[PDB]
C-alpha cells in the first residue's frame, strides 16, 4: 500500500508536466469528478468545464485545459497539502494565461482528492470560477 | 482543545446564527482570502483582517439572503495538524434579486491556541455572482 501523501504528490507531479493520458492513468475507472461552477456551456467560453465520472472523462479535461492555455505561462503554485485518511486537499493558486483572449489570471484553488488502492476516486476542485471566466470572454 | 474540536464549535456557531458568537472564536487579526478577483454587487465580498471584520461578514451574509430558502450543507472535515478544510454547499437565494444559487465551497481553517487565525474560502464566484448580478 502507498500512502495517500504519495499518491496525491504523484498526481500533482504528472498535472504540472501536463500529459493527459499520464495523468488520467492515475485515476479509478470511476471518479467522482466535481468543479464549482455553474451547469450550463458558459457560451462556448470554457469548453473543459462539464461533467465527468470516468477515467477516459478526466483525460479528456486535461487535454483540453492545455489546449486552452500558455503552456509557457501557465502553472498551479501549491501552498499546502493537507492529509487526512484517504482524502487530502491541495492548495495553491492557478497562474495561467488564457489562449484565445491572451489574458493572464490568478485564481485560488482547493482540489479535494480521494484515494482508493493507490488510484484517485475523488477530484472535487474549488476555484475562482469568476476569475477563470473573465480571462476566457 | 484540538483542531477539531475548536472547527467542530465553529461549525456549531456558525449554525446557531449569531454573528458576534462566531467572531468570539476568531483571533484579533485573521489571516482572511477568497476565491475572488480583487476587484458591492455581493455584498460581503470585501477584505477582512480582525475580529470585528469576520463579525460583520456573518452578519453581512445572514442579511443578504431570504432565509427561508437558503441551507447549508457540511459533507466533510478534514484536519491535519493546526489546519482543517471544511466541505460542502451553500443553496441560497439572493435576497435583493431572488434568484437561487448553488455554490459548493472548501473552507480552509488554521486554529492556534483555540482561535481562528485563518480563514480562506473556496467557492464558485461565477455562480453567487451571477445570482446578484
Amino acid at each position: 500500500m502507498v500512502s495517500t501523501r504519495e499518491t496525491v504528490n504523484e498526481l500533482l507531479r504528472r498535472i504540472a508536466a501536463g500529459d493527459p493520458g499520464r495523468i488520467a492513468e492515475l485515476y479509478a475507472e470511476e471518479v467522482s469528478w466535481k468543479l464549482s461552477w455553474p451547469a450550463g456551456d458558459h457560451m462556448g467560453v470554457v469548453p473543459w468545464i462539464q461533467q465527468r465520472s470516468t477515467r477516459a472523462g478526466v483525460e479528456e479535461h486535461f487535454r483540453l485545459i492545455a489546449d486552452h492555455h500558455v503552456a509557457k505561462q501557465s502553472s498551479a503554485e501549491v501552498f499546502s497539502v493537507l492529509v487526512d485518511g484517504a482524502d487530502a486537499v491541495v492548495l495553491g493558486e492557478l497562474r495561467n494565461t488564457a489562449g484565445p483572449t491572451g489574458r493572464s489570471y490568478e485564481a485560488p484553488f482547493a482540489l479535494h482528492l480521494t484515494v482508493e488502492n493507490g488510484l484517485v476516486t475523488r477530484h472535487h476542485v474549488y476555484e475562482d470560477s469568476l476569475a477563470v471566466f473573465r480571462a476566457f470572454a
